């Protein structure tokens, strides 16, 4: 099923906004998202993309305009990103933005080596 | 394997700067990474952490005392996330985190729905 097909990607209209350029100003994110899920190591960037898109409509406010279904499209990103537990929740939050004194910690700096070790 | 560490993992003593030993009255750091991948369905914020990461080193370049270090440390984190290909790099300098205009071209948000199947 490609589900919540007609209403809220409706409104894609609401963003776009005033009219119909194609986003001409620039072959962008078009020449981004290029060749991008190519083979099997893939993982990272789709994460990412989404971390955008996750402070876009974050963003975007305007309360009875879309607000509603940003909130409703970003909502399903859950699923895009894990969505197999409820603490994939916790962090993005904390996965925001503005680094403050309280939260440039940094000690645990070496941390990192759990990941490709794990032969 | 991965030893290579004693003359770059010694440079946290050098991040720190000046001493106490523990620094600070927190248990933040400890209290924030605990329990994370306890459970390996998620890939995800893994590649976000290191991005604060890319949100520090990038952010302090103290001149030839700590900058080598932050180089040197810098590099090897990709290297952990993902060293698959050559190209990732590229796609960091764009996640620089500042969109300004002419490139939070939104359009194209609608796409990914797409890892919605994968298999």
């Amino acid at each position: 099923q490609g589900q919540f097909f007609r209403e809220i990607e409706n409104l894609k209209e609401y963003f776009n906004a005033s009219s119909p350029d194609v986003a001409k100003g620039g072959p962008l994110f078009s020449e981004i998202l290029k060749n991008w899920k190519d083979e099997s190591d893939k993982k990272i960037i789709q994460s990412q993309i989404v971390s955008f898109y996750f402070k876009l409509f974050e963003n975007l406010k305007d309360n009875q305009v879309i607000q509603r279904s940003m909130d409703i499209i970003k909502q399903d990103m859950f699923q895009k990103f894990l969505n197999g537990s409820s603490e994939k929740l916790e962090d993005f939050k904390k996965l925001i933005q503005i680094p403050v004194d309280d939260l440039q910690i940094q000690r645990k700096a070496i941390n990192e080596l759990i990941k490709v070790m794990n032969d």
